[PDB]
């Protein structure tokens, strides 16, 4: 079944000032850090997070990614069964 | 010494626990083990829970990987990590 996966940190990273403030950036370096071959479609910002709605498998690759530095900020990679926004 | 991460204790009945279930935890691990073992350092971080051990602790934590605790499937890895402080 599908999954909600919570990731906090773009704001703080210096990809923030992109003109879609460095989602898409971010989605494309969670797919190649992955090297499981996961691949992220769509995603987006509500408030400080970013949201993505994945499978049981996906979101186990997201969550090893936990703790990474992206753009000079560290990602906070979060399951969750909060209602997508 | 070793470090061992173990996933799936938020979505278990435990997290809403006043320590977040950690305690609850490592009272099941030890007990599951059958080798009576006792487990000095740990910590909640993220999703995850961490624990410091020695080598032939690990092997049987270890074997405790996919099991169901408190109504969630513990996913049990080894890793050269640096535990947070």
């Amino acid at each position: 079944n599908k999954t909600v996966i919570k990731i906090l940190g773009l704001k703080n990273s210096k990809a923030a000032s992109n003109p879609d403030g460095g989602l898409r950036s971010l989605l494309d370096f969670l797919e190649r850090k992955s090297k499981e071959k996961i691949t992220l479609g769509r995603g987006i910002i509500d408030g400080d997070y970013v949201w993505l709605k994945v499978n049981k498998d996906d979101a186990q690759h997201l969550l090893r990614l936990n703790g990474f530095t992206y753009a000079g900020a560290t990602l906070t990679i979060e399951e969750t069964n909060e209602p997508m926004p």
